[PDB]
């Protein structure tokens, strides 16, 4: 069955006087894949992805800031937050040219870079990623009003922050076939403490839905400007019936998106990587080979 253990020896790396958690697996020359994680995961996520391409490449995964085993400071998590954390974790691995594989919160980090630094970026994988929904009708109906509470500040943090639905409800629907205990406890282990989950509320309350908030609905129209007219190679991962990413927005990503092969998963939501890791893992190191790294 898909793996629910993590066997990866901890990487620490000081970052902005905080400390970062990443795994770092693989051979230690050629480009690095720096994989990265969102809302409300960590490097557990890419577990079972990872074996698929450390034989052959390094595999950098961190913890975003207050998430996963990194650092926890008092801070209100905001995207901004993310992107200064992110920018100088790269920099604090000596980082130059790298592949990115991200998802969610990580590919709205992911592209951001990529958009600042094209020169420093080899290829893109990404899946159920971050771009601006025009209109809550786009949103699955099955999650509109519940996302819509989260992004108050009193039903939303009530849900998330005290009573901790993110974790306990919100992940599980957000994967088609169930994750165990084991599984369960691995995503609660960074959030058994209610203040510890700030980022798992700011996050949706960052999503560019409807046109707020209008500062990350604009960030994100630039990196997805940048992404339809780019060379840059790119392999989309998607599922039936997803969330960011439904099916129909899939296929016109892969007819409009330069240089972009699209893959069907199966049944997916969100946690694509926990419905198929096998062939999301295969298929990126596939795709690795043809890159010129
Ligand atoms: C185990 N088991 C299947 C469930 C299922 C549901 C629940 C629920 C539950 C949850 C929801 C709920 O989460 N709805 C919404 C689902 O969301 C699907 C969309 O995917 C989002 C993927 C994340 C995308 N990333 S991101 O955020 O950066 C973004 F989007 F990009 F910004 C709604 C109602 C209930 C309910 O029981 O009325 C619980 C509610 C309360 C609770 N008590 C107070 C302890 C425990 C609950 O325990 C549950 C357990």
């Amino acid at each position: 069955g898909i793996g629910t253990g993590f066997p990866f020896d901890p990487h620490y790396v000081e970052v902005l006087g905080e400390r970062m958690h990443y795994v770092d697996v693989g051979p230690r020359d050629g480009t690095p894949v720096l994989f990265l994680h969102g809302n409300p995961t960590s490097s557990y996520v890419w577990r079972n992805i990872i074996p698929h391409v450390a034989p052959t490449h390094r595999c950098i995964a961190p913890d975003l800031i207050g998430m996963g085993k990194s650092d926890k400071p008092d801070l209100g998590y905001f995207f901004d937050d993310h992107v200064r954390f992110m920018d100088a974790f790269i920099e604090a691995l000596g980082l130059e040219e790298v592949v990115l594989v991200i998802h969610d919160w990580g590919s709205a980090l992911g592209f951001h870079w990529a958009k600042r630094n094209p020169e420093r970026v080899k290829g893109i994988a990404f899946m159920e990623f971050i771009r601006p929904i025009p209109t809550w009708d786009e949103w699955p109906e099955f999650a509109r009003e519940t996302f819509q509470a989260f992004r108050t500040t009193d039903v939303g943090r009530k849900l998330i922050i005290d009573q901790n639905v993110f974790i306990e409800g919100t992940l599980p629907m957000g994967v088609v076939r169930p994750l165990t205990e084991v599984e369960m406890d691995h995503y609660r282990e960074p959030f058994l403490n209610p203040v510890d989950r700030e980022p798992l509320w700011r996050f949706p309350n960052e999503l560019p839905i409807a046109g707020e908030p209008a500062n990350i609905v604009a960030l994100v129209e630039e990196y997805m400007d940048w992404l339809h007219q780019s060379p840059v190679p790119k392999l989309l991962f998607w599922g039936t019936p997803g969330v960011l990413i439904p099916p129909a927005e899939a296929a016109r990503l892969a007819k409009s998106l330069p240089n972009c092969k699209a893959v069907d998963i199966g049944p997916g939501l969100n946690l694509l990587q926990e419905d198929n890791p096998d062939l999301i893992g295969s298929e990126i190191a596939r795709w690795l080979s043809t890159l010129e790294i």
